[PDB]
């Protein structure tokens, strides 16, 4: 892998405003463990879980760490935007507070959220990764102010194996990078664009570590990061997440931040082409 290292603990930093602020502002990122409700995460994967029943073929009688689906482009993801209920997830008071502790203001959350459901293909010898994502900043399509943060959620535990979202830690302070077509990353059956190894720096450390329920990663609109796919084999899991956008109250609210995913993303995914 070219992970090299782990996300810091930055829980205990929520207590000093100056030292909070001071690591984001150098690292792009901030990793908060067991902050949410894990009963109402739970409650989240619970919902993503009876979708997949319903539309991916998964086990009705699986647990959630048993669950696995034969294709994540087999399952109708409008309609698993209904079973889903992450507004109601991000806008309940106890997480609210989080966002509020973490912007140190009241905040808008995106009407836009990102759900992910992939399963592991340990052992493909032709796997589907091409729902994953690139290296990129979500800066680049996501405007035009550029002083939201991504809030990105684990429904059930991740593995070093299992995957989730690497950080390119301190990749945030030279603004946007350039993005350029790459075919093995792809939706609605075209390429999308994602940042060329040589716009990618050595000192930019790659991190990822398994993460709980409960736990939240934050970071810049101009942190570069990219999917780590699933290949988890012992014990064979998949990947359930969830990723918004959060931005101060008084930031001006774009397209993104205004416009429901089932509304937007075949548009975006077609309309980040031309920039
Ligand atoms: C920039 C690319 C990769 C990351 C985003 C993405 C994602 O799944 O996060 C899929 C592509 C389509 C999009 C318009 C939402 C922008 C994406
Ligand atoms: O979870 C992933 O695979 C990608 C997540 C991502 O790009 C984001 O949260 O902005
Ligand atoms: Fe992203
Ligand atoms: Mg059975
Ligand atoms: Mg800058």
């Amino acid at each position: 892998t070219n992970v090299t290292g782990d996300y810091t603990d930055c829980t205990p930093l929520l207590g000093d405003r100056a030292a909070l602020d001071s690591f984001y502002e150098e690292h792009g990122y901030l990793f908060l463990r067991n902050v949410l409700d894990r009963d109402l995460v739970k409650t989240v994967a619970e919902q993503m879980r009876e979708g997949l029943v319903a539309l991916g073929a998964a086990d009705p009688h699986a647990t959630l760490e048993e669950l696995t689906i034969d294709s994540f482009e087999s399952v109708d993801e409008v309609a698993m935007h209904d079973y889903v209920k992450y507004d109601a997830f991000w806008n309940n008071p106890s997480t609210i507070k989080v966002f509020e502790q973490v912007f140190g203001e009241p905040v808008f959350v995106f009407l836009s959220t990102t759900i992910r459901y992939y399963p592991s293909q340990a052992g493909s010898e032709e796997p589907s990764f091409h729902y994953l994502t690139p290296f990129h900043q979500d800066g680049f399509y996501i405007g035009p102010n550029q002083d939201f943060r991504t809030f990105w959620i684990p429904l059930i535990r991740t593995t070093r194996e299992s995957g989730g979202v690497a950080l390119a830690d301190g990749s945030h302070r030279r603004g946007k990078r350039d993005h350029v077509l790459n075919e093995s990353f792809r939706r609605f059956g075209h390429p999308v664009r994602g940042i060329p190894p040589t716009e990618v720096s050595e000192d930019e450390h790659l991190l990822h570590s398994p993460m709980e329920p409960g736990d939240i990663l934050l970071f810049h609109a101009h942190m570069c990061h990219k999917s780590i796919p699933n290949l988890s084999k012992d014990p064979r899991l998949m990947r359930m997440s969830m990723d918004t956008r959060v931005q101060p109250a008084k930031s001006h609210r774009g397209f993104n931040a205004m416009t429901p995913w089932t509304e937007s993303a075949k548009d975006a995914s077609k309309g980040i082409m031309a920039k």
